[PDB]
């Protein structure tokens, strides 16, 4: 019955970014927070320079009509100096600084010369190609805000300001555990209805890939002690505690009831397919998270609700879980009114060079497939019933938790 | 003059693939590539179980037609192993094993209770609801192929069969390094034609995101000698290295002169903007490349070149290159013929939810900016000119590296 967006929403509102912060060297820093403004501490460029190659003019000299001969040239690191005879142009070339007192500059190509006067033709405005000290980045300025995630696009300007570290937010900790008498562990055997646990080794892959400092506390027995203690320790060592299962999603069982007694936990019922469970509240001193059992419940949960929330705690200013875009179904698709589906598809280009989504097979959560052979989500809206080949269709492409990049 | 794609093949067709191997657990595999396939050591599922949550029946018994009894049940973890009398049935979870003789299994939302046991509102259908043993993986099966580079998505799946740990290829070696009397590190004044050094930051990161193990010389200094020990080493220590510039990729100066002792070297020229120059070569016992100074240059040059290399290197059979799609320029755009120009640009939604480049702004390389405001490349094809607005066009979505 509750929405996707109301429970999103529901869980954001009431966190409140971490502001605890530590300053590390900026190779440390990959998409990581950044804790307080970025300060230029040098005017970039440094001094006014030549936006192309070609000639430095005074504007006294240029419909005075007679050509100008180069007098002299400034280029990178070496500048000019030796006071500019008055009639003359000066070959000058980009990047290049420009001598004191110059008033526009003109591209060669534009101006065809000769061997003892160079003629311009377009009368040339004022200020015309000289980047000036500080265009791009001036010092006392704001080049980077509290909030912005670092990458490869960031980092790189700050080392070009001399900068070597800067303060960002702590790692968040996010504590794990699974729970239940079918979970059995790689190398056991498999007693009757039991399997090998692996919803907390996919919880814990994307934890890592995000960012995160995880605190695997295994499998808890069952035992309502074990389980009042792994609460306690979870709790007393992260900022999120995330059940890969076991613990209760709605279900009347002692695992409920530690979880009833221990906290302020609600337990919703989501309109989404696959899932719908979904258990979450505060702890003592934490979040917690309550995934469903079944594998593709809950890794879509995680994806959709708890990805995003660990984004808001980290002190991330951006809106973090990738864009849908629209594009045409080559495939049709079984949905149900009711609730909204997100099936599993692949973003293939046309013979057209198009976009448009396959599907992946049966989207049963009976199985993990989707996950490998998908590249995206098809989100089929909460009211549609089934959709035809060439229908129109919001699509999510995965991101690096699933492959690429 | 040569062509990006020439290049491309010219660089990979000779570029053998790794095939060291250490063997971890799942946890520690994220992005690592396999080394071997993975046989599915059980049939899975590995017994027959509901779809649904309700009570498994047989056909005789609902056939009869009154109600009738639930002599147990079968849960999660607790298998039913009762006696299972006629003229009744068992309660049964969802994914829980279906009992000995059960014939079909119906839905919670198929039945109403009654004084002396359950009722059946509609009709069953033989076998309908039994997920059944080995249906979805067979086991001596092959789950996953080596060189599957290995995600969230197929990590689980070998953990669904008890395996704890698999083989993959030994993490790519990439040795980084800068050079050049311009250079200062963080802290030190900036003399006269100086700068902070970047490229080699901008290639530590974008290396180490790619999951390859970075091994960072520093800047050597100025000195013929300096630099000798510094690739010998590198070599010596690694697959790859890469002169995150200083070292030369065309010009005549003593830098030149020790590539071209220490290994065949390539001064290739390409047909793109930014960038032109690049260095590339066999050394001794690894490949070099050599990034343009230039920061866009660099970067760019690195992301389209390396990084394709770094992953056919790596062991993994795709592609790992973004896939481009076609789109609409919302903006004008500048492009000289005679070169591919890799313009920098802004993906979004119009009003009608389809998707649209914009440009960043100035597509020159006297700045690092666009690669932050931007979300892609502009990919236009070498003998285009100026494409106007509403034209269609490549794009290529940037990755994880840029954000």
């Amino acid at each position: 019955l509750m929405s996707l967006d109301t429970a999103l929403n529901e869980m954001l509102s009431r966190v409140t970014p971490l502001t605890a912060q530590e300053t590390l060297p900026l190779v440390q820093c990959f998409g990581r927070i950044l804790a307080s403004d970025v300060v230029s501490p040098l005017d970039v460029p440094g001094f006014d320079n030549s936006a192309m190659d070609g000639y430095a003019v005074r504007l006294a000299d240029i419909a005075s009509g007679q050509p100008l001969p180069v007098a002299g040239k400034s280029f990178a690191g070496q500048p000019y100096h030796g006071e500019w005879p008055a009639g003359t142009c000066i070959r000058i070339m980009t990047g290049a600084p420009v001598p004191e007192g110059c008033e526009a500059v003109v591209m060669q190509e534009q101006t065809e010369q000769m061997d003892n006067g160079v003629r311009f033709t377009a009368e040339v405005r004022s200020g015309q190609n000289i980047r000036r000290r500080g265009e791009d980045i001036s010092a006392g300025a704001v080049v980077f805000p509290a909030g912005t995630r670092l990458t490869t696009a960031e980092l790189p300007v700050i080392a070009s300001l001399g900068i070597a570290e800067v303060p960002v937010i702590r790692k968040v900790r996010v504590a794990l555990f699974s729970t239940g008498d079918e979970l059995q562990l790689p190398g056991q055997p498999l007693g009757d209805g039991q399997i090998y646990d692996t919803n907390r080794l996919a919880v814990h892959l994307m934890l890592e890939q995000l960012g995160c400092e995880v605190i695997n506390l295994g499998i808890i027995r069952a035992d309502p002690h074990a389980l009042r203690a792994a609460f306690i320790e979870a709790d007393s060592q992260a900022d999120v505690v995330i059940s890969s299962g076991g613990v209760s999603v709605g279900e009347a069982d002692y695992t409920k009831t530690i979880l009833e007694e221990l906290g302020e936990i609600a337990f919703w019922k989501l309109a989404i397919k696959p899932g719908k469970p979904f258990a979450f509240g505060k702890l003592s001193n934490s979040w917690f998270c309550g995934l469903p059992g079944n594998p593709v419940s809950a890794t879509l949960t995680f994806y959709q609700l708890v990805q995003p929330l660990l984004a808001k705690l980290s002190g991330n200013t951006a809106s973090g879980l990738p864009a849908r875009q629209r594009v045409r179904t080559a495939s049709r698709l079984k949905k149900t009114p009711g609730r909204l589906d997100f099936q599993r598809g692949v973003l293939q280009r046309n013979a057209d060079g198009e976009l448009e989504v396959t599907t992946t097979g049966h989207q049963g959560s009976h199985i993990f497939s989707s996950f490998s052979l998908g590249n995206c989500f098809i989100v089929l809206e909460r009211d549609r019933g089934n959709v035809e080949v060439g229908e129109w269709v919001e699509v999510e492409p995965f991101n690096a938790l699933f492959g690429g990049l």
